[PDB]
Order: structure tokens, then C-alpha cells, then sequence
């Protein structure tokens, strides 16, 4: 669909993920944080390549499809909302319910015979842990446990987070956080010397190749996920050598974080404990259009009271924010950018050449493969085709 | 030839017109004022897509394809007028007639054997009103009145404009020209205030079909053309409503304006009167390229002798150009420019959506398609094909 | 291979060279000078559409891919040279020798079955006139001098230059230096009056077709390249004239320049004697890509000793480098670049109405056509296929 037949052809393994350059629809996705959408001041951001419009009325949160029916203008131009329950085209004044998408009014033409007769898309838009989750999605929307990774929707679990539009392909970001061997590139982060981090330049696999992944299609809320088992039989490296010479070595720290590791459909990674022993890391990557994701961060901490709560909050921005989800994963966002190239044309996918340690990233590339809700195409973005 | 077949197979009704992303050649179009243009100062300008140079000789003008036929560099990039009658390119000095665009001389070699030989191509340019007009077509060109609105060429009709290049396609300025019910945008326009003007919402149609416009193939100089009959029938919507609750109105000054609306090929809107009971709007929309039009707005007054005529001039700098030239169409820029997403792969043209009053569209958009000229390809603009 | 069949099909008399607008692979071409590049400190540069490496170790240049095997990066989004012999990618530490681009080790994982096994792209390097050339090909090189004009490997040769990137096509370079009647475009350049140059504006070419150039294939070191003659049988231009009427006229001064002026695959321009009697002109245009060449010029002077030499050089800067290499040259960048528009889309090769004093360039297209040493593709810049 998204891709040249040619090249999906040739892989055989995993071509539905090949294909799903736009991402997977009839997922959940996050995209903003509660707190930056106030009452009655709707948002434009654009999701699976198709713009939308978020508003909060009475407090709950509803999205509409931003582009109106008439003409296709993006509604958000200039935005209009006469009354609470509507919004208001700027161009003809086409007007829609934000409960229904439904077309319930034309201002310019109150006669008209296409009101009550023509919808805009609307899709389920729910928040949970202070993050505003969008199901993009057609039909009724699954329980969202199924697209967010274990622990996260816990009652005492608190997420504080950040996030931000990066320049590459949402799967090059999916990858790169669940690769092993990446962990090289962090070698010289602040975080490692600054919270005393025991971290390894990579790992000597051992056992088998089923051994070195636990692939997750038995969990009873339906999620569907891989996790990185390289550690289990294998064994990790702290001395990098060339030639037999030691010329890097890893860090040698007390404090040991990152034992399981885990990606998530439809694009979500979970690694336990991070950046400190106390303490978890959820991290989505969602796509905008072919080229952009949102790199949607959060770090979550069991906390018991509303005391533990501020303390945490007041950790979060003093510590973790600019020594971790900045001074660690800063090396991950000019890493994704530097794939980019060999991936744009969809022939990396069959040029590249992987080693032992991406059996976890193939795993991942079968599950997205066989258990994604769907195919997100240019169809989808441009719309139902109309023979007047 | 400009447009994917299976899209122009779904408009049946206006194939031609769809495929005109690029407009109507053998037309006349406005592409500069008289005092834009000195003697012996060419100007460069793109028209249709093809680069063109204008020059004023003896107080006449002439118009030359700004290519060398030699390696179809621009002549413009550095230009060389020798003798008042012809240009050089000033690559190899190949020398060319501004009067019938015949290559006369060879500076780098006058026993070259194309003297004499090859031509470039001119088109006919004629000024009226103070205005350039181009006509950019082969062959004898037809009276400028056949391509222009009535009234326009007058004796008495005085005229002064504004000219500036816009990001759309000329198709989609027209259209929103023409719209009956884009007159919503305008409802907080300082001019309805600030000269009083009556200026509904919108308009409830009633009549038939055919009572909604007068199709033009009658009139004697060959003007084809579109009245907008929507008021004849139908009534104007002063109150907004949402729910039957009132939430916008409509503007109730004295002044009453815009009586005629007509739409004529290639692409001039005639509004009438207008912005004040005793002056008539003229604006064409040029296409320079798929992406871009000259937005050419001309404002028309009956004028008696000089002094009406400098008084015009003083109220036209000091009111109507800031007033209605840009305080009234500035909105319809910003109109036009956010349909270009819905249009820009030609899906648009099937994908919309119409309601009743987009009856005055689809009237243009088939005397478009059954009177125009000629479709303006990419073969005309990259030329004649050589088997050297 | 690079350009629409139907084209091609069209230029019988030089297809080849018409598809080669990335360059003829299997060649040497300079990139920069030797003094630009130090003892460890590697650089990146973009040659025939492929990203490289050249690092100087022991004195000696080296020049490996830039683009891991593994996941396709660029290598020096950040380099990591760890031993002498070495380079270690940034991403996953897959190590590859300078010497011979094979695979040597992984520090993120030693007992990678890949290591040994692998092996990046090397091309061979040479210093020669303080400029470095790199053979881009496949296979034992051939003797640079097969790749160079006569004279500039002589003993006592002294070459100074200055390199940078051009916004053109590389053949457009090539056409533009070679082209006899395009002298007209330096007929006011400051070297022209400033050192006394006699420069006609043109040609009126005789004799027969054949005798305007000299075609060589008789080269004993295996040169291919074409003398321009015209001057043989041909007059001199002095005095343009726009209907009988004098217009402008060349420059009569005394030193006499451009005696011998030949053009060399893979495409370097020798111009002799120039900017003054007693040196001569080497000029490269060096395909980056498709739209951007190094314009790789350099002057030679023959020097007896080091007083001689340093003299030249003092000469070269304070003279010929601002005067003829920037005051001469620079007309012919922009001259370039105005021909990118008509040969963009690979019509122009078509379009194009020659006259007689392209015989030259003509010659040269058929020289290029049968002579080059193969097609540089898309193929050879994005790489082998994998079927894994
Ligand atoms: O995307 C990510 C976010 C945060 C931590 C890690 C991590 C993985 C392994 C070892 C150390 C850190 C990661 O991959
Ligand atoms: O393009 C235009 C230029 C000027 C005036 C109008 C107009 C049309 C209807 C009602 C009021 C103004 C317009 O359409
Ligand atoms: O590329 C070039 C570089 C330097 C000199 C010339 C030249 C050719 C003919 C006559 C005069 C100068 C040239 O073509
Ligand atoms: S484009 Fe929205 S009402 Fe017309
Ligand atoms: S390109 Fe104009 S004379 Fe050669
Ligand atoms: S991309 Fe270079 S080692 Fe992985
Ligand atoms: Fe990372
Ligand atoms: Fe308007
Ligand atoms: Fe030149």
C-alpha cells in the first residue's frame, strides 16, 4: 500500500511493518499532556498524517477531523466556536457537534438540505496519568491497557514526562530504543558519571535464538509486546578492545537500572528500573507523517501520598528531566536522524546488514507484523473518494 | 494532458477546466500597470508558466519568450539591448528582434548559417486603461473586449489598481471570487463598518437550478460569462444561528453594494457596485505558474474630465486602497491560500463536498471547460521538440 | 540508466554521455589539495553521489565509504578513530580497517559471527601537484596521467589552485569551458584590461567539420580528449555588429593567450598559455551530484628552483588568483548556472538548436560517449542488493 511491491517482496519476515510508514491504525496513541489544553481553547496537531483538533468541554476531552467537508480548509485557520457544543467553519460556516462530527447547522444557508446529512471524522480521545491519549482509530475503541506497556495505568504509579516532534521515522525511533548494542552510544552521558550508573559498551550473546526474546501474545488485557532477554544468557562487555588492544571501556558504577526491557504495540518502550533503581521509563514514539514522530517521554515512580507526589514532581525537574530524558536520550534523537538517509527510500530495509544483538529488533518487526489493527495509507489521510 | 486521466474521467461535467491547472492559453491577461514599464527598461515577468520580457520601443510595447533558442538560458540574467530594435543574449550574442523575434544577428559569428533562420517567439501586448495586457496565445489575437468585463474599456471608466503575486492556484481565487457564500469571511471587514455597508451572512436560495445564474454566450464583442442571480430568488441571512439560538449578525449600514456579480473567461470577476455605490471592482486572477496568480484588482469610476479624475486618484490612495483593496480582500487571500492542500493533488476536484450556492461555481466551471481557448500544457511551456 | 529511454533514444550521435549525469565512474578526480588535509584528522566529502572518508595516516591518504554496513549511517556524524589503523562507527562500534575497509572487530560485541566477514567500500588515493585525487572505481587503477591533461605531472611543473562547490550539473561546467564562442561572456572582465589580454568575441569558423578539432585516441599514456582548432581555419572576431552597425568590440592588447585550449575526460580543461604567457590553466569539474560539481582549478607555472617557485606563489596570490581565477572565472559560474533551468529535466539535450562553433562540444560528447570508462548510477551510489 505505502510501499514499492518490489521491496516488500523481499522481506518476506515482516512486510506489514515494512509497509506501515505512517504507523498503525486503530491503536491509541498520547500527543500532548493534560495540562496543556485548557477549557474551551482547542489544539491543531496533526496524528497518523491526518490533522485534528482537540477541545475540552465541561472538562472532557473531544477531536475532530480538522478539514471541513465543504471545501477541505483546515477549520483551525481560523477558529470559530459560537457555541459550547460546536464549532464553526470560517470560510461558509458549515457548523459541527464535537460530540458527533455531525454537520448541524450552515450558518450562510440555514435551508441547506446537507445539514443533518453530512459527519466530520470524530475520533476517542481519553487521559490517564496526565496524558491525552487519542484512538486513531475507526469503531469502538479497545480498553487503552492494551496499547500502553505494564505498570503504567497502576493507581500509585506517578508519570511525569516531556515531549517534542523529532525529524525521523517513527520506526527508526522504535528500533533504536529496543536495539542492545546502541547502548555504546551512551557511553559518555552525564547521567552515567552523574548517577553512578553501572553500563555496559554491549553484550556477548549466549543460548539460542528463541532465548534471547520473550514475545508477549498471552497477556489478558490483549497487550502485545517483545522483551529483550540479551542479558540472560548472555554476557555484557565492559572492554572494548581493537585488534585484542583495550581501547574503551563501559561503566563500572553501583547503581543497576535497566533489567527488563520491553516494546509495546503500537510503538511504546518500557525499561525498568531507569534512570535510577527506584524509578521507570515509558517512552512512545508516535508517528506524525512519514517523516516526524512525536517523542513522548515519561517517567513513572509508585508514590503513596500527595507529600511523595511534590517531592517526585520537584526530582522530576531538578534531576531526571535535564540529566535523563535530556542529558541521557539526547544521543537517541541525532542517532534516529542519522538513519534517515539509508532508510528513506525504503531500501534499507533490505540493504542493511544486522548482527546477533538485532534478533530483539526482528522479534519486534514479526510481532508488529502479525498483531498491529492496521495499515495507516494515503487513502485514510486524503479520505473517502465521492462520484457527485 | 496536465491532470491524472482517472480524476478527469470523475468531473464529466468539467474535465477541461480541472485539467487547466496551469490556465487558458489564447487569451488576453493584465500583467503589469503602464508606469511599471519605461522605455528601454525590459521586465522580466512568468505568465502561463513561460518566463517572458517586455519592453517599451517608441512608447510601444513588445513582448518576447525570455529563452535563448541557442542553450535556453534567460536572456534577463544579464541583459543586453544593443539597438533600440532588438536584444542580445549575452551568452554567445545571438541577437533577436523585438519586433517579430527573428534572429538577425550573430555577434560571435555574423556568417553563422542560423541568421536569418530561427525565431524566437513574441506574443501580442496591448495597453488599455493603464493596464499590460499580455495575450498569451498563437495566432492573431481576438479584440482585448472579448477577454475582458463590461464596461471595463469604457471612455469615461477611470481606472487604478494593485497588482501582487499570490500562493494559489488561479482556479481556487476565482472560485472564491465567485462564492456567494464566502461573503462570511468579510463580516468583520473594517470596511463594512467604516463605510457603511449593508453586507449579509449568506443567502437562503430559492427558484430553480437555472434561476441561480445567467450563462453569457449572447453577448456581441464574445465575452463568455457567469451572472450570480442568487438575490433575485433567494434571501439574505443577516442572523446566524446554532440550534435556533441567534450567535452571529449580519452588517445593516445604508450603503448597498455588489447589485452585479459576474465571473468572465479567463478568470475576471466584475463586482458592481463596489466598495462604494458609484465605483465598479474588476479583478483578474493570472496564472504564473500551477502554484501562483497575480491577484490584478482594478477599482473602475465614470469620470467626467481631470479633475473628477484626480479626485478619484486622492480618495483611491487615501480610502479605497487601504480600505477595500486590502482591508476588504486581504481575507480572501488568506482564503484562498488555505484550500491549496485540499486541491494540490487534484483529489479536490472529487473529494469536495458542494451545497446550494456553490451553483454559481459549477455554472463557471462548465462555461470554463466549454469556452475557453485552450489548455496551457507543460509541452507549451518547455517548447517545440528538436530531432537534430 | 539515469535518464528516460526516450531521450536517450534521441541523442544516437552521444546517449551515454547524456546518461552520465552523475559522472564516469573508473576514473581519477581531484577533490582537494593536500595542505587541507592533516595527519589524523579525517574528512568528509560527497564525490559522484557517494559519501567518503579520506584520513592521511603515516603520510599516506586512505579513503573508505562513508556508511556503515550495519545500519547504513554516516560514520562521521561522529568520528571515533580508536587506533591508527582504524575507524570505529559511533552507533553500534562495527571497526573497519583504512587499509582495506574490512570489518576487524565489534567493540559492542566480540563474538559477532560478522567480524572477518564484512568489508566497506575503499577507492584508491593519490597525492600528485599538492592536489589529491581519488580513483572512483572499481578494480586496479589506472596511471593517474591517463586521467590528466598533458604537461601537468611534469617534474618542474609548479600547480597552485583554489577548489569549490558549483550549483551545476558537471557536464554544463564542462560544455561552458570548451565552448569557443562563449569568450563573449569575459569581454569586460578586469583581467582582460589588466593584463593586456588580446580576446576576440567570437569566431567565423572555416575549413571542414573535422578540422575544427583535434580528436586524440593516439595518446601513448591513454589520454582521451579533443583539441578545439577553430582558430586554424577560422577568423577571429573582433567587431560585432547588430545590422551592419558596429556594437561593441574584443580587446586589442598585446599578450597573446589561449594558444591550445583541449578537454580531457573525465573532464578537465587545459588552457594554454593563461592568464598570461608564460603558465597555463587546468581546470576540473568534479561530479558531486547531480546538481553540483567541484570547480577544481589550477595554475601551472614550469619552476627551475625553490626561488622561482616562491616568487610564483607570491604572483599567485597577489595577482593571478584575484585577477584571472575569481576576475576571469566567475562569469563563467553564473554562465553555468543559467543553463541548470533548460537541461533540469534532461529536454535540453534535445531542445537545444546548435551552431557551428559547437562543433567542439559536439566532438566532445561523442569523445565522452565512446571513451569514458562506465556509467556512474543510482545503483553504485545506494549499493550490492541483499536478499537475506
Ligand atoms: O530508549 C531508552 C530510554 C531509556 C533507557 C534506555 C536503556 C536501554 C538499555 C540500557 C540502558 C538504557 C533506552 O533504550
Ligand atoms: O472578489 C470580490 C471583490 C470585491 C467584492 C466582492 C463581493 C462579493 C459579494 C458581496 C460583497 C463583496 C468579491 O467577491
Ligand atoms: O574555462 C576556461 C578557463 C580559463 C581560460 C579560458 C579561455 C578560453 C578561450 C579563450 C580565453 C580564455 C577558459 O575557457
Ligand atoms: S470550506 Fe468550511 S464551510 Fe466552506
Ligand atoms: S545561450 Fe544565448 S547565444 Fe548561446
Ligand atoms: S550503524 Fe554502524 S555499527 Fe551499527
Ligand atoms: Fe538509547
Ligand atoms: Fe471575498
Ligand atoms: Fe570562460
Amino acid at each position: 500500500a505505502n510501499v514499492d511491491e518490489a521491496i516488500l517482496k523481499r522481506v518476506k519476515g515482516w512486510a506489514p511493518y515494512v509497509d506501515a510508514k505512517l504507523g498503525f491504525r486503530n491503536h491509541w496513541y498520547p500527543v500532548m499532556f493534560s495540562k496543556e489544553i485548557n477549557e474551551g481553547e482547542p489544539k491543531t496537531l496533526k496524528l497518523l498524517g491526518e490533522n485534528l483538533l482537540v477541545n475540552r468541554i465541561d472538562g472532557k476531552l473531544y477531536c475532530l477531523k480538522d478539514r471541513c467537508l465543504h471545501r477541505g480548509v483546515q477549520l483551525s485557520v481560523k477558529v470559530e466556536c459560537k457555541t459550547k457544543s460546536t464549532i464553526t467553519c470560517w470560510y461558509h460556516a458549515w457548523t459541527y457537534r464535537w460530540e458527533d462530527g455531525v454537520l448541524c447547522d450552515i450558518l450562510t444557508n440555514p435551508t441547506s438540505a446537507q445539514i443533518g446529512r453530512q459527519k466530520l471524522k470524530t475520533y476517542p480521545v481519553q487521559e490517564a496519568k496526565g496524558c491525552v491519549f487519542i484512538y486513531l482509530g475507526d469503531g469502538d475503541p479497545p480498553p487503552l491497557a492494551r496499547d500502553t506497556p505494564p505498570n503504567f495505568l497502576d493507581d500509585d504509579m506517578e508519570i511525569l514526562g516531556k515531549n517534542q516532534i523529532i525529524k525521523s521515522n517513527w520506526r527508526l525511533a522504535v528500533e533504536n530504543g529496543f536495539d542492545p548494542s546502541h547502548i555504546y552510544i551512551h557511553k559518555d552521558s552525564i547521567l552515567v558519571k552523574d548517577n553512578d550508573l553501572a553500563l555496559p559498551l554491549g553484550f556477548a550473546p549466549g543460548g539460542d535464538r528463541k532465548q534471547q526474546t520473550r514475545v508477549v501474545d498471552d497477556d489478558v488485557v490483549g497487550r502485545k509486546g517483545v522483551y529483550d532477554l540479551i542479558g540472560e544468557h548472555g554476557v555484557p562487555v565492559f572492554e572494548g578492545t581493537i585488534g585484542g588492544e583495550v581501547v574503551r571501556e563501559g561503566a563500572y558504577g553501583e547503581k543497576i537500572v535497566a533489567n527488563d526491557i520491553s516494546i509495546w504495540l503500537p510503538g511504546v518502550l518500557k525499561v525498568n528500573p531507569f534512570p535510577n533503581p527506584d524509578m521507570m521509563q515509558f517512552e512512545w514514539y508516535v508517528p506524525i507523517d512519514e517523516n516526524t514522530h512525536y517523542y513522548f517521554q515519561t517517567l513513572g515512580k509508585p508514590c503513596a501520598n500527595d507529600e511523595e507526589r511534590k517531592k517526585y514532581e520537584q526530582e522530576f525537574e531538578s534531576k531526571w528531566k535535564p540529566m535523563a530524558l535530556e542529558g541521557f536520550n539526547n544521543d537517541d534523537i541525532w542517532a534516529r536522524e542519522a538513519m534517515v538517509d539509508f532508510y528513506a527510500d525504503d531500501k534499507g530495509w533490505v540493504n542493511e546488514i544486522l548482527f546477533e544483538s538485532d534478533e530483539a529488533i526482528v522479534a519486534w518487526r514479526k510481532l508488529a507484523s502479525e498483531h498491529n489493527q492496521g495499515i495507516q495509507t494515503q487513502a485514510h489521510v486524503s479520505g473517502l473518494e465521492h462520484h457527485h
